[PDB]
């Protein structure tokens, strides 16, 4: 039958192409509501007016008085519409931290909670879990995506390791000399129109790939030291599931957001013609090499945080936001992003301890925030 | 909750690894019997010793004489041990047109049959299938052992396209002139037939045959490709894009210890991908100019009846000539051709194994016929 659909960040680029899913597949879908920031209203305004849903949501109280009908506007404003909207599948393709309590609002509906959001399983954690019921979240990010689809190659008690791929960014076999001459430019900064800055940025530094891995065992249940990465140059192979027996099962097709977005939200089917097939009438190679982490040590950071858990995670990612800003705008060089994180990581165990609220992650953010800008400053 | 095991072909290849996986495993696996040909007798001996299993079948008459008290001797031994020893599964690894009647009697008692003779599927068609419950053949071959694994990954409305990995072979990439050259030793762990059949990529077309009688996919949604590393030993393509992959560091030990235990995976049977250091998988398109044999293969199985029993009975003469010297290797595959072109007669169905034993008969003396003409 049809799912009801809440698309929030309806304006980026997951949610733009998980509409484009939704209008190619009407006899699956139908869009119920959809939330902006108001930094692209006008978007937003030709969304109700093509899909005709005006149940919507806009954050900015200043974009939103505009408008004059909008019925939900402010600063929750996504939350409400998804406490008061019915609907089978929540998209969360919100930016940040405000996506975490539409993440807990999602959850607590009963709906499927198609998560895109980074922050709310990074940051909240220990929070977003005890919410969440088996099966609810359904990840939307490709190396996710796949580890989902090779987990049906046995049962839970049959896994081995799992194997995220990935890309090794611009810098790829670059040796710590090289890393040093890094420019902004050549990591990635762009004012590219779709995605944020820091998504390249991310990618580069392997800070991205740290982040996944976190992910991966909130998402799964599966231990750090049995969470593995690889570099894989083509990111045809999206991941991979190793099995006791010595098995290995993939999950493989050309780089399309599509297909992971097409599957969150329609999971556990699949949807007919979502993205291109791998072809093999033409030749080619999948190649695979280790990251050297002394070179790129941002995974094993990552493991260290998720280990130590609590609102370790959420330092993690804090210390990177502001490290990660401090390179784009000349303050540090490029192999000093992971070197505050390290250093900050390291200070921050009082914030091992595991949230309560919101609030406390909030805390958390805010204390990682203000040590990585001592580090930078030199204060 | 022990499995007891029949071992047919038990002194060969996957019989000798199969023992080794049982043995490793004593909580989850038990031989219960052993059969073989009687041409390798001090591994056979050295199995009955090793084991402590005395319900055993030779084959040949003057061989099982040389060991003495063989509870079953002669041509009907395996099938004869099969239809009376208790088991849960059987495991036919006997080469060759042999493994038919055996494959038809473990089907009818019940018993799941894990499958390395892929020649009395290939051949028994529709008569081995109707003998067969859902789910009671479970494949040794690791590419389709591999395509089981991989289906797992969606619904069977689901499903695209299976694509079957290919070695290549010794002589991938070589051209038809080059393949007139080529000797019996060049063409040359398995066993002489199977060493060959990868070599002519007949091998490859009996395991799109397989393919489709085990999976029930239509022939022009079985795809081959050239894989030379022979890690990734085949994927499913689903309707969404998706592309479903096994991998693993060749070991036939993964395949059987997965058929023997199936739905459930036995722990360290094989060694896993190890990607801690660097590797790349290559792919390139099957050259079907030079190598014809799949396309073939996908001729006989569209006509279906008997044709895919005649097109393994013409490759096992032709193959015959050629490790004897009499032809030369591209004139595998011609032969093969050459007789399925006159097999108009065998596209009725087989309603019992005298039928499936008629069109070999048949394609056996068409092939002769052929090398004759050489
Ligand atoms: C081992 C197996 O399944 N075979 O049938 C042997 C033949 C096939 C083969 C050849 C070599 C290797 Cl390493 C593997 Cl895993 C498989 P081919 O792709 O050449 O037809
Ligand atoms: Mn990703
Ligand atoms: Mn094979």
């Amino acid at each position: 039958g049809r799912l009801r659909v809440v698309v929030l960040g309806s304006t980026g680029s997951i949610g733009t192409q998980a509409l484009q899913v939704i209008a190619d597949n009407p006899d699956r879908f139908e869009v119920v509501g959809l939330a902006a920031g108001g930094a692209h209203l006008d978007t937003l305004l030709r969304q109700r007016a093509q899909t005709g849903v005006t149940n919507i949501a806009v954050a900015d109280e200043h974009a939103a008085q505009r408008v004059g009908d909008i019925p939900y506007h402010g600063s929750d404003a996504a939350t409400r519409l998804v406490e008061q909207t019915e609907a089978d599948v929540v998209l969360n393709a919100l930016v940040g931290a405000l996506g975490l309590r539409p993440t807990l609002a999602a959850l607590k509906t009963g709906a499927r909670l198609a998560l895109a959001n980074k922050e709310s399983l990074v940051a909240g954690g220990s929070l977003v879990l005890r919410a969440a019921r088996p099966g609810q979240i359904v990840p939307v990010d490709s190396e996710h995506s796949a580890l989902a689809q090779c987990l049906r190659g046995g049962t839970p008690d049959e896994v081995a390791k799992l194997v995220l791929t990935a890309s090794g960014g611009p810098f790829r076999g670059w040796s710590a000399a090289d890393l040093e001459h890094v420019t902004p430019e050549q990591a990635g900064a762009h004012p590219t129109w779709s995605m944020g800055p820091m998504n390249t940025l991310n990618s580069a530094s392997l800070v991205n790939k740290g982040l996944e891995v976190i992910e991966t065992h909130l998402l799964f249940g599966i231990p750090y030291d049995r969470i593995d990465v690889v570099v894989h140059p083509q990111s045809i192979i999206h991941s991979m599931v190793t099995f006791i027996d010595g098995s290995t099962i993939a999950q493989a097709s050309p780089p399309d957001m599509k297909l992971p977005i097409s599957l969150a939200l329609g999971w556990p089917r699949r949807v007919s013609g979502a993205a291109a097939a791998c072809d093999f009438h033409t030749a080619s190679s999948w190649e695979f090499e280790p990251l050297d982490t002394d070179v790129f040590p941002a995974v094993e950071l990552a493991r260290q945080a998720g280990v130590a858990g609590g609102c370790m995670t959420a330092v993690y990612n804090a210390a990177n936001e502001e490290a990660a800003a401090a390179f784009l705008a000349g303050r540090i060089g490029f192999p000093a992003i992971v070197g505050i994180i390290a250093d900050v990581l390291h200070a921050a165990d009082q914030w091992a301890v595991e949230p309560a609220t919101v609030d406390d992650v909030l805390d958390a953010q805010r204390w990682a925030r203000e040590r990585a800008q001592r580090a930078v400053s030199g204060m």
